[PDB]
């Protein structure tokens, strides 16, 4: 067991191992400090979870997040450097701290303030898909891909972060970037969704890197739907049969029919192979979208594709999600995962 020291920062008591030095508040699910990790030599982010076991829903969300972060081991995905509690027994266990690499700029800063060549777009989207192939191979859905959840460094290397761990209604209302990257079937709850929602998000992001502008900046759910259908066309009978809500089907059939537009006249001057890939991502029927593994083999990435260096994940057991347990049982499961953590090399 390491030696811990205590300190109050912005009316919060932090108790952390001696290896973490020069704690500096950064932001506030929990509060976050920047720190220097003397064991690894890295600048790190230390997150103290806020009330992790207040209710059954919160306790299960705490367990879900810890299981997910412990599993992710890939160059293009955020990983867990450390997890600790100052408690010495389960009976006094109450606080959870997570440690990750400190991230600097996100894709927002780059897209808004930099001139991007086609080679830049190729490399950035390639890395997103390489991480997604890994994530989807474990039957995990990210659910919240958007520019602010993608970290980029000085060498244009990219990491996916901030997995969707189950957003409020107010957060998705109005003219908000938290909705502009979501697939229409999940934005309007048309049907049970799957991992293909993430590929829709990648298409929205790729289009924004090419033009410098948000693809579907709707002012509300319905305005956004109209922008989407003007580009990709209104649904045909095949997809309407797959929409579970009769009222959603009724609403769709109230709209005048529209053909799919010519993407070369939308993305003027773009690499024709980029246009081709966008048409395969931004497909309304989610059954027919290109997958991450298929997209990596597309000719647009010929400069970077290496099938021997695009790994898949170890199997991931999510059976706990259908389990009904009491707070103290979720809390005991979490305690076991903290004490069994083994750090990376
Ligand atoms: N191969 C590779 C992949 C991602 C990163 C990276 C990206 C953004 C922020 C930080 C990092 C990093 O880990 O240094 C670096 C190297
Ligand atoms: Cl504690
Ligand atoms: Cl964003
Ligand atoms: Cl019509
Ligand atoms: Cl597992
Ligand atoms: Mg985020």
């Amino acid at each position: 067991r390491p030696t811990f020291y205590r300190q109050e920062l912005n009316k919060t008591i932090w108790e952390v191992p001696e290896r973490y030095q020069n704690l500096s508040p950064v932001g506030s699910y929990g509060s976050v400090c920047a720190a220097f990790d003397t064991k690894t030599g890295h600048r790190v982010a230390v997150k103290k979870l806020s009330r992790p076991f207040q209710s059954i829903i919160h306790a299960k969300r705490t367990y879900r997040e810890l299981r997910l972060l412990k599993h992710m081991k890939h160059e293009n995905v955020i990983g867990l450097l450390d997890v600790f509690t100052p408690a010495r027994s389960l009976e006094e266990f109450n606080d959870v701290y997570l440690v990750t690499h400190l991230m600097g700029a996100d894709l927002n800063n780059i897209v808004k303030c930099q001139k991007l060549t086609d080679d830049h777009v190729q490399f950035l989207i390639y890395q997103i898909l390489r991480g997604l192939k890994y994530i989807h191979s474990a039957d995990i859905i990210h659910r919240d891909l958007k520019p602010s959840n993608l970290a980029v460094n000085e060498d244009c290397e990219l990491k996916i972060l901030d997995f969707g761990l189950a957003h409020t209604d107010d957060e998705m209302t109005g003219y908000v970037a938290t909705r502009w990257y979501r697939a229409p079937e999940i934005m309007l709850n048309w049907m049970h969704y799957n991992q293909t929602v993430d590929i829709w998000s990648v298409g929205c992001i790729m289009a924004e890197l090419l033009t410098g502008r948000t693809l579907f900046p709707g002012t509300d759910h319905i305005d956004q739907l109209k922008l989407i259908l003007r580009l990709v066309g209104t649904p045909g009978a095949e997809l309407l049969k797959k929409i579970s809500s009769e009222s959603a089907r009724n609403y769709i059939q109230s709209l005048a029919q529209m053909p799919k537009m010519n993407f070369a006249n939308v993305f003027i001057g773009a690499n024709p192979l980029a246009v081709d890939l966008l048409e395969k991502m931004l497909v309304l029927d989610s059954d027919k979208r290109i997958t991450a593994a298929q997209a990596l083999a597309h000719a647009y990435f010929a400069q970077y594709h290496d099938p021997d260096d695009e790994p898949v994940a170890d199997p991931y057991d999510q059976s706990f999600e259908s389990r009904d347990l009491l707070i103290d049982e979720w809390k005991s499961l979490t305690y076991d995962e903290v004490i069994s953590f083994v750090p990376p090399p």
